[PDB]
């Protein structure tokens, strides 16, 4: 197996959505607050007739069928999901109904899981998979899907849902670069969910800031010593053409940008330039640990990151600023952003990806792209993803309209015995889209199409 690595994707994201400056408004908040603080401009979300297996359903059946792939051909399908639907039965078994009716049902794999990870650990495991002695030829297929706005309190903002759905294989448009990465992983409790009756999680935003920056500086390093070895010189941000992030919310992967330049000044490396140095040099004396909480060290990295931001960051930025935080998809979001804007121009070029999951587990890997033939070529999948006609195709509620969807979504978490109500909302979903039918006295759930 050659090669090996993305094939095709599919995307989805629920239609209604709401704008975050009318939010902002509707909330008690200062104008851009939202817009400018997180960097976000609309939020995707779940009414009562989509959940993360509708919206799963709908990418990968989406993915199978305008690729063109036979069922019969997926070997291992492995889910990444942050989103709890049962404690015991994995939503990859969900999954299966849409192999069964091909009589598929000799497929590897589970749910990974941790935090915004999930995704990540799966796409992995499943490259892995296709270059082990086990590998019997078909394809693997990897669903990242999340959902989660909470209904009230100051995280509502960032909240978002989506599916993406990848297809893996050899001979890809986009390789990993198998040996170009580095991990970072702890025990931490800076953000959690240990309360199994509730999606309100345990938040340190203290340790948390500290160990996420921990992570990625440690997934840097980790990398760019890796790269030391493979090719003979020191890494720096000169070296990828495109670095893609994990996107919760947009002014988190200006930081995250932006500490690359920092790490890069700390080892002096070729792309800090002599104004940059000149810029950093105050920051000079700060200990790692006052490194990760000065907000002036934030603003000069900031400064400095800039211009490199518009080149290799920015286009994989459209997705998750008009969906919102997408969890474990959210890196494959802004992935599939930076296709959807860049497909012409990316084979040949070094896309570094960080995933990140809270706990902690994270990893930065490097991938090539490359000139191959439709269907698994990067302008197909551009062209299939349909990411400019998906946001057209919206439909804006109210935020007093959200605000009661979302107070709705917290009586149904977790509940059994109810119908979903159709009224008003079936004629927002497009012509093909999988809804939650009902739930029933068993917490079992049914799905109808279109």
């Amino acid at each position: 197996a050659k090669n090996v690595g993305i094939l095709a994707m599919d995307i989805y994201f629920p239609p209604t959505c709401v704008q975050q400056e009318a939010l902002e408004a509707h909330d008690g908040a200062s104008k851009g607050k939202y817009t400018i603080g997180l960097g976000q401009d609309c939020l995707a979300f779940c009414t009562e007739l989509e959940d993360v297996i509708s919206m799963s359903f709908n990418a990968v059946t989406s993915l199978l069928e305008k690729y063109k792939i036979d069922p019969k051909q997926i070997g291992r399908l492995e889910v990444g999901s942050e989103t709890v639907i049962d404690k015991s039965k994995s939503i990859k078994t969900f999954l299966m109904q849409l192999f069964e009716k091909c009589g598929n049902t000799d497929v590897e794999g589970v749910d990974s899981t941790n935090a915004c990870y999930g995704g990540t650990a799966a796409l992995l495991n499943c490259v892995n998979w296709v270059e082990s002695n086990s590998w019997d030829g078909r394809y693997g297929l990897v669903i990242c899907t999340d959902s989660a706005v909470y209904a009230e309190g100051p995280a509502r903002p960032t909240g978002g849902a989506a599916a993406i759905a990848m297809l893996i294989g050899p001979d890809a448009p986009i390789v990993f670069e198998s040996k170009l990465r580095g991990s970072h992983m702890a025990h931490v409790y800076d953000f959690y969910k240990p309360n199994l009756a509730s999606e309100y999680p345990v938040v340190d935003g203290k340790l948390s800031q500290t160990c996420y920056l921990m992570a990625l500086d440690s997934c840097y390093k980790h990398l760019c010593n890796k790269f030391e070895k493979l090719e003979g010189k020191e890494f720096s941000i000169n070296d990828a053409d495109y670095f893609v992030f994990h996107s919760p919310y947009n002014k988190l992967v200006q930081k995250s940008f932006a500490r690359l330049l920092y790490n890069d000044f700390l080892r002096n490396a070729s792309s800090i330039d002599e104004a940059a140095k000149e810029k950093f040099t105050p920051y000079s004396s700060l200990s790692l640990d006052e490194s990760y909480q000065s907000r002036d060290l934030e603003k000069v990295s900031q400064q400095l990151a800039k211009t490199y931001y518009d080149a290799k960051v920015q286009p994989t930025t459209l997705v998750p600023k008009q969906v919102g935080n997408m969890y474990t998809a959210s890196l494959y979001a802004a992935f599939a952003s930076l296709v959807h804007n860049k497909h012409s121009d990316l084979a040949g070029k070094r896309v570094v990806m960080f995933s990140y999951g809270s706990g902690s587990t994270a990893t930065m890997f490097s991938l090539r792209l490359c000139e191959n033939q439709s269907p698994f070529s990067l302008s197909n999948i551009a062209s299939v993803m349909d990411v400019g006609g998906k946001l057209k195709a919206r439909h804006e509620y109210a935020p007093e309209k959200f605000v009661e969807t979302m107070k709705l979504m917290e009586h149904r978490y977790g509940a059994k015995e109810f119908v979903t109500s159709k009224e008003g909302i079936l004629d927002l979903l497009a012509p093909g889209t999988y809804y939650l039918k009902e739930v029933d006295s068993l917490y079992r759930r049914f799905y109808g199409k279109k």
